[PDB]
C-alpha cells in the first residue's frame, strides 16, 4: 500500500509517500525518515487516508 507522511517539523515541512505491506511496517520506514532528518515530534496516523503525521 501507498502511505504519506506529512510533517510538521520546525526546520522541515512538507509531504513525502512511501510503499509498505502494513501501516506499522510504514511507520518504521517514516520514523526514520524523520529521524535523518533531523524531526524528533510527536505523531499520527489516520487509516482512513493512509496518513501519518510528525509535528514538532
Amino acid at each position: 500500500m501507498q502511505y504519506k507522511l506529512i510533517l510538521n517539523g520546525k526546520t522541515l515541512k512538507g509531504e513525502t509517500t512511501t510503499e509498505a505491506v502494513d501501516a506499522a511496517t510504514a511507520e518504521k520506514v517514516f520514523k526514520q525518515y524523520a529521524n535523518d532528518n533531523g524531526v524528533d515530534g510527536e505523531w499520527t496516523y489516520d487509516d482512513a487516508t493512509k496518513t501519518f503525521t510528525v509535528t514538532e
